[PDB]
C-alpha cells in the first residue's frame, strides 16, 4: 500500500448518563466500537502483546485519543467511521488540536532545539529492568524513551554510532530546565497498577551541538504520536510537545 | 569536651522595614550577628570551604534556621545569644518545631520504617560528578545522600559491607511512593545559581528487610539535622521528616 506514517485521531463520545469515573472505561469502549463492526479484529488486539498503538482518554462528553506510528493498521477502522454513543471522529488538527497526521519526512524536517517542553496529560512512567518504575520527568529517560521509539519505528533510524553519540550527549548534557503543575498518580494500565506523573517539563541542552539539537527537535515532534515512557497502549504517557 | 551531637536552632529576626525579597539576605545577616561579637570567627567561615553547618531561611519576621551535626562548633556562639534585629534564639522544640537537639544514640534508636515521608522546605538538588544537578526527588539519591551524611558524621557508621548492602537494597527496592506540592526553583547557593525542588515526597521499601527498614528510620530521622542533597550550607536541602 501507500507509505505508512504516524497518525492520531480523537473519538468523541457523548453519554446521556455517564458513569462516575469515566476515563477508566476507555478500554471497554474502544473495543466495543471496534468490535461493533468487526468483532474479529477486536480479538487480536485484546489478545495481542503486540500493541502497535496508543490509546488514552483526554482530560457527558468523553474523548478517546488513539495514535499509531503505522498508518496502515487502523485505516480500515477509520474508514468504517453505557449511554455513550460515538458523535464524531476527528482525524484532523482542524477537528481537534491533538488529532492529525505527520509524515516521517516532516518529523525529520523538524527545527533544531536547545530546549524542548512537554505537557504530560496522562500519568507518565519509565520502566527500567533490574522492573523499576520511575514516575518522574528524568531528562535522560524522556529523551531516551523517545529515541527508543524513533529507532524502533522510523524509516530513518540513526546508525549505531549516531545513536550512541546521541545517548552519551543526553547523559552528559541534557538537563531538566524546569517543570510545572507536576502531580503524582497511580493508575491501572492493563492488568496492574502503576505510578506516574502529569504536568509540564522542559528539557535543555547545556550543549551547543547541531546533531543533538536536531535530534531533540525530531524527538520532541515525535512525542505527539509516540507518547513517552511505558504503558502507552494503556492510556499512559500522553505527551504533547509545547 | 562533652560528646558532640546534632543540633538545630532557629534565629528569630524582626525587621521594622524589611527588604523586598528577604530570604536572599540570609547569609549577609547570619555573619553580621556572628561577626558582631566575634568578627574573627565569622572570617574562617566566610573563607572556609569546610562548612560544618546548614543555614537556611524559613518560609517583618525573618527566621533563619541553623543546624550542625557537631554540637561543639557553634556552642560558644549559642552561649553569646536592614532594620532587622535578633528577637529570639530558639534552641528547643518547645520554642520552634524545627529547633532542638538529638543524640546520635537516639538517632540510632529510631523506629524502623517501610515508608518515609520528607517535606522539602527549601529547594533541594543532588550533585553527581560526570557536575550534574538533579532537582527531583529520586529515591535512591535521597537515601544515598542521607547515608553519605550518616557515614561521614556519625560515631556509629555502618561497616563497608553493611553500607554496600544498604546501597544495593536502595538501588533494588526503594521507590518513590508519592509526592505532593512539588515545585521547581532556581536559586543562588553561594556564588552560583542552581535548580532545586520543594514539596513533599514519600519513599517506600518494596522489601520487607529489617536492616533496610532500620536504616530508613535512622536516615529519615537524621534529615532533620543533616538536610538532603547539595548546597546545604547555602540554604538548600532543608528537609523535615514527616
Ligand atoms: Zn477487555
Ligand atoms: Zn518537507
Ligand atoms: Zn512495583
Ligand atoms: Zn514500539
Ligand atoms: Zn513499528
Ligand atoms: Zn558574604
Ligand atoms: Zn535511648
Ligand atoms: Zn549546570
Ligand atoms: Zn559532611
Ligand atoms: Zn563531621
Amino acid at each position: 500500500g501507500a507509505a505508512s506514517m504516524p497518525q492520531a485521531v480523537v473519538l468523541e463520545l457523548v453519554g446521556e448518563k455517564p458513569p462516575l469515573y469515566p476515563a477508566r472505561y476507555a478500554h471497554g469502549l474502544f473495543f466495543a466500537l471496534l468490535s461493533r463492526v468487526s468483532p474479529e479484529l477486536a480479538q487480536k488486539l485484546h489478545e495481542a502483546p503486540r500493541k502497535p498503538f496508543t490509546l488514552a482518554p483526554l482530560p457527558g462528553t468523553l474523548r478517546l485519543r488513539l495514535t499509531t506510528l503505522d498508518d496502515g493498521l487502523f485505516a480500515p477502522f477509520l474508514r468504517a467511521l453505557s449511554s455513550y454513543r460515538l458523535a464524531r471522529v476527528l482525524a484532523t488538527r482542524e477537528g481537534h488540536p491533538l488529532a492529525g497526521a505527520t509524515s516521517w519526512e516532516e518529523l525529520k524536517e523538524a527545527p533544531k532545539r536547545e530546549k524542548a517542553t512537554f505537557r504530560f496529560l496522562t500519568p507518565t512512567v519509565f520502566a527500567t529492568s533490574k522492573t523499576r518504575y520511575t514516575p518522574l520527568p528524568d531528562p535522560r529517560l524522556i529523551a531516551g524513551s523517545l529515541l527508543d521509539k524513533w529507532q524502533a519505528h522510523s524509516p530513518f533510524p540513526y546508525n549505531p554510532k549516531e545513536e550512541a553519540a546521541l545517548r552519551e550527549l543526553f547523559e552528559l548534557d541534557l538537563e531538566v530546565a524546569g517543570f510545572r503543575n507536576l502531580r503524582f498518580h497511580r493508575v491501572q494500565a492493563g492488568k496492574g497498577f502503576f505510578p506516574g506523573f502529569t504536568g509540564e517539563a522542559t528539557l535543555r541542552l547545556w550543549s551547543q551541538s547541531l546533531e543533538a539539537q536536531e535530534a531533540l527537535g525530531r524527538l520532541h515532534a515525535l512525542a505527539f504520536f509516540s507518547g513517552v515512557g511505558a504503558k502507552t497502549p494503556y492510556g499512559m504517557g500522553l505527551a504533547v510537545p509545547l
